[PDB]
């Protein structure tokens, strides 16, 4: 459960899910984006919380290198990164979120 199995693991499931938040519970930046999500689509995606991961580290390590940045949250819709928590929340709050769902079949 290295790198190179987290990046295959975090590409599969972003290809596979309309939605998908990498997260850690105790994280405001995380809830931010969750809260976004939620203005729209409560209940509906998928959330892998990392603090209990084993392999959190790789997890992260492989998130720099497929998003450019290792912080919680790492938000995927359609297959393509949009961003962390603030960048969810102004797609939210400048409709794009919105658009970006429906696009995704996931609104
Ligand atoms: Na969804
Ligand atoms: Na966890």
């Amino acid at each position: 459960m290295g790198k190179a199995e987290a990046i295959n693991e975090i590409q599969k499931a972003v290809a596979s899910n309309k939605v998908i938040v990498y997260s850690k519970t105790y994280c405001p930046y995380c809830v931010k984006a969750k809260n976004a999500l939620n203005q729209f689509i409560a209940g509906k995606y998928t959330v892998v919380e990392l603090e209990n991961r084993a392999d959190c580290d790789a997890m992260q390590d492989a998130l720099l290198d497929i998003t450019g940045g290792r912080s919680v949250p790492r938000v995927f819709i359609n297959g393509k990164f949009l961003g962390g928590g603030d960048d969810t929340a102004a797609a939210a709050s400048n409709g794009t979120l919105e658009k970006l769902l429906q696009e995704a079949g996931a609104l």
